[PDB]
């Protein structure tokens, strides 16, 4: 629970990680359970990630929603709605946490204690909001075998997203274009 303190080492050691990482793919499944513990969906989609700053967030069908990040933007692609929603990064982090994979943890470590415990195989990151201004409790990331793993945001009301990793391939080839998508004319375009 503790937001002051001196993670030094943690910080290097996450950015490390992530590091390894030029070029990601995965795909994940999530699943959230709202605060009252009465309201469970699951989703499945797929995650790109090509340094420095790209970063792709597909959400599959019902409900299809594709996030691209670039650099200090994010663009948030609703296809139901035919909507786009345009906003700067650390808006967007605590609906797509999934962004830390991309952030610069330089810049995000000003936003978040970082604490972590290592056994083996496996690193696992529990990182702390240092403003009690936000919507996160805690953001829980774990490395295997040196990979992306697992995901899971606690939210201040209770709300819990575990999101499970699999099929993470590292380092190889991604096009920029693979970081794009079709633009349907005149679709809805928005800022909140």
């Amino acid at each position: 629970g503790s937001i002051a303190i001196d993670d030094s080492a943690a910080v290097q050691r996450l950015t490390g990680l992530l590091n390894k990482a030029q070029t990601l793919t995965a795909r994940f499944s999530q699943l959230t359970l709202d605060g009252s513990g009465t309201r469970l969906q699951e989703t499945a989609g797929q995650l790109s990630l090509k340094r420095p700053g790209l970063f792709r967030w597909h959400t599959d069908a019902p409900n299809e929603q594709l996030l691209i990040s670039n650099g200090e933007k994010v663009w948030l692609y609703d296809p139901d709605l035919e909507q786009v929603t345009i906003q700067k990064l650390d808006q967007r982090l605590t609906q797509t946490p999934a962004l830390l994979l991309s952030g610069d943890i330089s810049k995000i470590s000003e936003s978040f204690a970082i604490t972590y415990k290592e056994g083996g195989n496996v690193v696992d990151f529990v990182l702390k909001p240092k403003t009690k201004d936000t919507l996160f409790d805690t953001l829980r990331l774990s490395f295997r075998s040196g990979k992306v793993n697992d995901m899971q945001m606690i939210d201040g009301v209770g709300q819990r997203t575990n999101i499970l990793f699999f099929d993470v391939k590292m380092n190889e080839a991604l096009d920029a274009k693979q970081f794009t998508f079709d633009v349907p004319p005149g679709v809805d375009v928005i800022q909140e």
